[PDB]
């Protein structure tokens, strides 16, 4: 109970910033996450014995794919930590608990293939869950792990508090399906503009948590240019493997996934920043003004991709 986690000075200071990179030492990522729970949530939120056992089982159920791996899980949880810490008073005790766990779990057992590829392959998961296929599987794996002996990090919550937090995690994980993002942000856009956005309305909170989940999930675009740039390689390495698998089913993949069309990546990152990322962090900044650094960092990386196109790198 008197057992804090602490971090070296450089990490203690940088972990508070949105552009923090968790670094290449896998063995420090559990301690980084627990540090974030303790400052975000409290030293009492979770039984340390149970939290540590939960983290390690989550880690074990992420696969060794180039991008949708254990490092992505912790990176997405750190972005959520940064948002929560800069918006201290807006979120309930249960949301602070739920959301860091949701982020850590949001891509559990990902294979590096999109929902589309599961549907065209005719993967068993695409019969079990017709939309948001991987995301319903991620939530499914989360409940699985919560139910292993010794892993119930929520066992101090009441019957109905337990149901509220698992319902926060479910919606948070479903929202990471980028197909649901577009409409969700349009609704938040109109609600914010017509002045009807109300955070006492549970359906409005749900929408806002959804957008945070998209913001944390895409946070690779909000780091310093060399982090953003090297992560884009991991992202495309999965896309090109999927493209290859599409060719093996006799389907020309979209250019984004075709490794013979690498030259179009810079122009594809512009489309992605303007169609997805910039709008996401704009609407997020409108609703939670302290998340502006994510918008500023995202715009800086858009400008770095423009420079790559103009052959100045
Ligand atoms: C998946 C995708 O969707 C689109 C896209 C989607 C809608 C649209 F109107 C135009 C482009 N381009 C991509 C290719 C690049 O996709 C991504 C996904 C990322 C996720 C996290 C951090 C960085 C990322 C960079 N590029
Ligand atoms: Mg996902
Ligand atoms: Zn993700």
């Amino acid at each position: 109970g008197l057992m804090q986690f602490t971090l070296p000075v450089r990490l203690c200071k940088e972990i508070e910033l949105f552009h923090f990179d968790i670094g290449p030492f896998e063995n420090m990522w559990p301690g980084i996450f627990v540090y974030m729970v303790h400052r975000s949530c409290g030293t009492s939120c979770f039984e340390l014995e149970k939290l540590c056992r939960f983290i390690m089982s989550v880690k074990k159920n992420y696969r060794r794919v180039p991008y949708h791996n254990w490092k992505h899980a912790v990176t997405v949880a750190h972005c959520m930590y940064a948002i929560l810490q800069n918006n201290h008073t807006l979120f309930t005790d249960l949301e602070r608990k739920g959301l860091l766990i949701a982020c850590l779990c949001h891509d559990l057992d990902h294979r590096g293939f999109s929902n589309s590829y599961l549907q065209k392959f005719d993967h068993p998961l695409a019969a079990l869950y017709s939309t948001s296929t991987m995301e319903q599987h991620h939530f499914s794996q989360t409940v699985s792990i919560l139910q292993l002996e010794g892993h119930n990090i929520f066992s101090t919550l009441s019957s109905s508090e337990y149901e509220q937090v698992l319902e926060i995690i479910r919606k948070a994980i479903i929202a990471t399906d980028l197909a649901l993002y577009f409409g969700n942000r349009k609704q938040l856009e109109e609600m914010y503009q017509t002045g009807s956005l109300n955070l006492n309305n549970q359906s409005h909170r749900d929408r806002v948590i959804g957008l945070m989940m998209t913001a944390c999930d895409l946070c690779s675009v909000t780091k310093l240019w060399p982090v953003t740039k090297l992560t884009a390689n991991d992202i495309y390495a999965e896309f090109w493997a999927e493209g290859d698998e599409m060719k093996k089913l006799g389907i020309q993949p979209i250019p984004m996934m075709d490794r013979d069309k690498k030259d179009e990546v810079p122009q594809g990152q512009l489309g992605f920043y303007n169609a997805v990322a910039i709008p996401c962090y704009t609407t997020l900044t409108q609703i939670l003004p302290p998340t502006e650094p994510l918008l500023k960092a995202c715009r800086d990386n858009l400008s770095q991709w423009e420079k790559v196109i103009r052959g100045e790198e």
